[PDB]
């Protein structure tokens, strides 16, 4: 059926609270080393992170914080945060990971979801940069709020180290995390430390890695599936800015070879802007022999974009089989399925295509086509410790190679969402299953997302009867929350205002008939050449947003 | 400024909690009738309402309900319905009004929201009719438990009367109600329903000799309390019909209304425009609706062009052309907080505010209607006594009368809260005691109009705007002689060209996208512009 488990995962074996993996890690010579520029570092062991934490934990008890209490994370510099995020685990706070907002001058959506979070955890010390604190504290205003504190963590750096660290346990809360409204993912020791100890045993990490990930600190495969297992595995991890790759992505490139990484994640869109580089890459002069593992996850992987990424990267020593899809979630401590089957000489290879007609039923293989196919990229076995089904509508198991919902059971689930027992019942299913919303089958004991519950109305049966449509070269529907309406994207063979306004109309009437929708459901919009796809030029819009 | 006080009501005053509303209602005549068909009924006094409840108290009590455990109601008939909620409320008992699925055969939405409740509450009894508790059982198959209790109301009238009552205090729950995502779970208490009664009372001036008549669902807020609850409290003869015998036959409305001279009912705007559809019916037929006195609209917006097309196409039947109350209100706050009193059938412009649609984002300026630049809304009413409105900006912050912002409740109407639910019930309970409705409107001499909701506002770079704001840049597009603007999510703007040609119109959609793109910052592939 479509059940597979990662096998056994000895949790006993290592370290049980992250102070422990600080302790070991602290014993080596490696640690971070933060990009300023294409020059200038900065420089932590984890020797000296361990000292820095202790630093900045003097000054957080001197404000009051005591163990157990929440601690809500604003920073810009890596540096700030990862010795920020070992004090609050040196003393037993709750640091509450999320994003700075883009600006603290209005009341914008960031900035509103912001004060529902501070709000539900009673007020906490809001921690920031220097760089920060000015704006961090506006939100007084904008909040019209007397219970604002601010502090910086630079100050905090030139105190005397406090080497009090709370005793922990393991099912202790670690850290929150935010995913309307974001929810608060609250997690422990154990779970945390579960998806590291599987993350490390299926993808064979070690400490002589070299890691590098500009992905920020606060979402979970940058705090778990790299700092944290960087720290467990003690290894050599280097950060860098969010901010300095989204402004010129080649950078990734010059660190890579710069620092000899031998490991790096990033979300798909990074692949495909990465892509739109060919020109100054095919002039340009990188060592990348040393990569061996480049996760690809928090997205759709989409085949094209790392085939060509390996293909344009080839010449400058990327081996063709570095790039790891891989799925997960904040609520189940970051990634829990790693492909190892991508290589650039097989494009087919970990990459599966069905027709599209048995969507709804066994999939049925097929060689790609230039339509009525699909092609999924295979996001690999689970990790060790991790257990995976999918379901159908009424959670009752499926076979494989049959798409329905995803459900993940496993030590690394979170304890729950902060503060809304409503929400943790939708996902926590009975006996142990937490519900993802994601859609996807197994196949050999690997899953491959398919799609999410929410966008649910098939596009693939409404885009065939569009094209039907003299007037339509190729189409792409989108659902779209006074009505429920399917937005149906045309490339008209022929851009003259006539001939639109034809399709157009054919469009909503041949869709109406065929699939007995009313014609005011369908809304038909007009879209040189590309060459990145449409559903991967959305992908770099939405992030660098 | 836009903060409107009802003036103060007395909750002293009168029952302080149900037990004692149905010992009053009891010492009347008064009581409930439940329509069959056109020529049968069943009557149930308040008397005989009191000893049904006193029975099935003892079935419930049989079971090993207790005082505080929930009940989940899954009802296909209001006299089974109802003599349940009382019988809960001797017992203690806090009843979860929900609405029966459409079919327990397959798991549809509705069945999936009951499962979520009911796993909520941890797994209640779920109490129902002999006629539907085969297809309720059934859900033990379709939901995967073996945890589910249910029980037949009808059955437990053949027991004796249960006459020992739980004391109960004003605060404890009395029952809860599912919203209308999955639903979440309001929790009400005496006090909170019994305050929205005693002010809907006095705001319409109820009396023990109005006649009610209501098919709108019990597991409405409106149904439970704005007129059920509010007629025991009155102690007056209320009709109960049931709601898809109105969806069958929309005149039966009239029918019913005329065989029982029932002086008030209500139902949402739609069930009005139903009743519109059948003005060829309406003008071969005959009713007498001479004693009809009040007709709440409420649940939805109120159009104008409907309330006033419904009374004077029910005017030859004696339908007074003031019958027409606009209503607003929400199931967390324990149903109606304003009623309006201004519609009038020889003046479509009372109770009725237009304005100039360029107006919208700062001070409204009033109009003379036309038929394209100006916008027109229902009053729905000042404030029902103990209920505070006001309007707020983005950032909470108060705002003069005449300005759209978003809409604050405040007052002894109140739930509880969502059950189960702290992060929820943080976003909606804000500071200085006020609810976050989620509408958008203005408040004008005191009186409440909604335009809209928040849900349906455009948010694009994390900044939030209203439908109006961005029409006007359309507008300003050269061949735009109107437009609409709708928010989507994966900017349809809905435009009117001067000239219907299509290279003219290919262009006016061009110089929409630049236009507004620019000057809102925006991604021009986010503006969809329709002709
Ligand atoms: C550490 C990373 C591997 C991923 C991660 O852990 C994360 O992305 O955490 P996040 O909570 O932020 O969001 C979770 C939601 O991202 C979606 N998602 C993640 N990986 C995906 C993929 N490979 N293909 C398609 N969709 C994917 C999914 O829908 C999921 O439920
Ligand atoms: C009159 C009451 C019995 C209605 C009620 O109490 C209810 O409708 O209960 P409900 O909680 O289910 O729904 C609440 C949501 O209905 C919307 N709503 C209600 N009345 C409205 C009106 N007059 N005009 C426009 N919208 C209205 C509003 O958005 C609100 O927040």
């Amino acid at each position: 059926p479509a059940l597979s488990y990662g096998g056994d995962l000895d949790v006993t074996q290592g370290a049980q609270t992250l102070q422990d993996v600080l302790t070991e890690a602290a014993k080596t010579t490696n640690g971070l080393t933060y990009i300023v520029n294409s020059k200038n570092e900065l420089t932590q062991s984890y020797a000296q992170l361990q000292g820095d934490a202790e630093r900045v934990l003097t000054g957080l008890r001197a404000l009051g914080l005591k163990a157990g209490d929440p601690v809500f994370f604003q920073f810009s510099s890596n540096h700030a945060m990862v010795t920020a995020f070992w004090a609050c685990v040196l003393g037993g706070f709750v640091p509450t990971l999320v994003s700075a907002a883009p600006t603290y001058r209005e009341m914008n959506a960031a900035v509103k979801k912001l004060h529902h979070a501070w709000k539900l955890l009673e007020h906490p010390l809001i921690l920031t940069d220097d760089s920060l604190i000015e704006e961090v504290q506006g939100l007084a205003f904008l909040w019209h709020t007397d219970q604002l504190r601010v502090a910086a963590v630079e100050p905090m750096l030139t105190l005397e180290r406090d080497t009090a660290a709370h005793p922990a346990a393991p099912d202790d809360s670690v850290f929150f995390i935010l995913t309307g409204m974001p929810k608060c993912v609250e997690h422990s020791h154990r779970s945390v430390l579960a998806n590291v100890k599987g993350t490390v045993a299926a993808n064979q990490f070690t400490q002589e890695d070299v890691s590098l990930d500009w992905m920020p600190l606060d979402h979970i495969g940058g705090i778990v599936m790299f700092h944290l297992v960087n720290v467990y595995t003690g290894c050599e991890q280097i950060r860098a800015r969010t901010d300095d790759f989204i402004a010129q992505p080649l950078r990734w490139l010059d660190w890579m070879d710069r620092y000899r990484a031998t490991k790096t994640w990033a979300p798909n869109f990074a692949f495909a802007m990465i892509n739109d580089y060919e020109k100054e890459i095919s002039s340009g002069s990188w060592d990348l022999s040393a990569m061996t593992c480049m996760i690809n996850g928090a997205e759709a992987v989409v085949p094209k974009t790392i085939h060509r990424f390996l293909h344009l990267l080839a010449p400058h020593g990327l081996k063709g089989d570095v790039i790891r899809p891989a799925f997960g979630m904040s609520e189940i401590s970051s990634a829990v399925v790693f492909s190892f089957a991508i290589e650039r000489g097989d494009e087919n290879s970990g990459v599966l295509t069905f027709e599209e007609t048995s969507l709804t039923e066994q999939l049925r293989p097929a060689e790609a086509r230039e339509t009525g196919t699909v092609s999924f990229t295979e996001l690999g076995k689970p990790i060790p410790g991790i257990t995976i089904r999918i379901v159908n509508h009424q959670h009752e198991l499926l076979p494989e190679d049959h798409i329905g919902r995803v459900q993940i059971k496993g030590p690394t689930t979170m304890k729950g969402y902060y503060r809304n027992d409503e929400a943790n019942q939708e996902v926590f299913q009975a006996d142990g299953w937490f519900h993802t919303g994601d859609l996807g089958f197994l196949h050999e004991g690997r899953l491959t997302l398919t799609g999410r519950e929410k966008d649910m109305i098939h596009n693939y049966e409404i885009e065939a009867i569009a094209e039907e449509v003299p007037g339509v070269e190729t189409s792409f529907v989108a659902a779209c929350s006074a009505s429920d309406e399917l937005i149906l994207f045309f490339t008209p063979k022929l851009y003259e205002p006539a001939y639109i306004m034809r399709a157009s109309q054919h469009i909503k009437s041949h869709i109406a008939t065929k699939m007995g929708l009313s014609a005011s459901r369908i809304i038909p919009v007009q879209k040189k050449i590309e060459r990145a796809q449409l559903k991967t030029r959305w992908q770099e819009g939405a992030a660098a947003e």
